[PDB]
């Protein structure tokens, strides 16, 4: 019933790093976090690098300017605003978390697929296999996959 993207070629900003991690990774982890719904879908990801994206990508702390604060270490670790104008699809990250590309920390890659699932208008499944549950839970990052439960999900706003 919700807020959906009409369009099929979305763009993204990284705009800031956690220093918690290799730049490198921190791209790698969100291209592959946008991956995982292209792969389902026919929306197309291109990250920018100036300009306005649809989606940016925010790591911050406590009170940063939405109505929306973090907590500190725990607790919260990201959140997402549904398709919009403006703030609309943007995805923040809370820096007060260790974010990494293991089972350390909290993984920023499914992280970040989860929040993305929210930008793209998702909300959350009961099934406790599903990306969009609302706990999270460290899998082995390598054989990832979407649930059934996602993809109908995802396949009932955009395809
Ligand atoms: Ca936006
Ligand atoms: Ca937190
Ligand atoms: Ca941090
Ligand atoms: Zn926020
Ligand atoms: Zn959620």
């Amino acid at each position: 019933m919700g807020p959906v993207w009409r369009k099929h070629y979305i763009t993204y900003r990284i705009n800031n790093y956690t220093p918690d991690m290799n730049r490198e990774d921190v791209d790698y982890a969100i291209r592959k976090a946008f991956q995982v719904w292209s792969n389902v879908t026919p929306l197309k990801f291109s990250k920018i690098n100036t300009g306005m994206a649809d989606i940016l990508v925010v790591f911050a702390r406590g009170a940063h300017g939405d109505d929306h604060a973090f907590d500190g270490k725990g607790g919260i670790l990201a959140h997402a605003f549904g398709p919009g104008s403006g703030i609309g699809g943007d995805a923040h990250f809370d820096e007060d978390e260790f974010w990494t590309t293991h089972s350390g920390g909290t993984n920023l890659f499914l992280t970040a697929v989860h929040a993305i699932g929210h930008s793209l208008g998702l909300g959350h499944s009961s099934d406790p296999k599903a990306v969009m549950f609302p706990t999270y839970k460290y899998v082995d990052i390598n054989t990832f996959r979407l649930s059934a439960d996602d993809i109908r999900g995802i396949q009932s706003l955009y395809g």
